């Protein structure tokens, strides 16, 4: 198999200062859905690992979150792309869970789901906590410049060997060039 793990806000869809709280607030970033479609057609398994503290904060309920992902799924499907699974942390910053990035919980759950070693698995994020979670779990971190990515890059302290791309479309192009 060829696994790739993606953060959601700031990588697939536009981040929001106010949280993404409804389907209308979920807006794909240019090229991101097409990027997923390319990887899908090249036989990659694409999985999300996303912090969704909006649930713990009571900003929206699981029905609404499922509707957001339904919107994503439909948009991707028409392009021939598929997200195989969504791993998500519903907790807030001080809720003491195992799954909130930068903890590696979700990445560990993904490894268990597919029964794989995460060595060399690309994990794409826009925030330092994405890179740290992925690196701790054994992945190869990739940082995009959408979302929080420019700030993350500027602040440094990235895991050694983190690769930097302008957006998810550029990441997919690089993976497929180097295939
Ligand atoms: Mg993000
Ligand atoms: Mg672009
Ligand atoms: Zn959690």
């Amino acid at each position: 198999m060829k696994l790739i793990i993606l953060d959601r806000d700031g990588v697939v869809n536009q981040d929001s200062d106010a949280f993404v709280k409804s389907p209308d607030e979920w807006i794909a970033l240019p090229g991101s859905l097409q990027a997923i479609a390319r990887l899908t057609q090249a036989d990659w398994t694409v999985v999300l690992a996303t912090n969704q503290s909006g649930l713990a904060r009571g900003l929206f309920d699981t029905a609404t979150l499922n509707a957001i992902h339904d919107k994503m799924h439909r948009a991707l499907a028409q392009m021939g792309g598929v997200v195989d699974a969504i791993f998500m942390c519903p907790h807030g910053p001080d809720d003491g869970c195992a799954c909130r990035k930068p903890l590696p919980g979700m990445y560990r759950d993904i490894a268990r789901r597919y029964d794989v070693d995460l060595a060399g698995v690309p994990a794409v994020g826009d925030s330092l906590r994405d890179l740290q979670a992925a690196a701790q779990a054994g992945c190869a971190p990739w940082l995009v410049q959408t979302g929080n990515g420019r700030k993350t890059l500027a602040q440094g302290g990235l895991p050694e060997g983190t690769r930097v791309c302008e957006d998810l479309a550029a990441v997919a192009e690089q993976l497929l060039q180097e295939a």
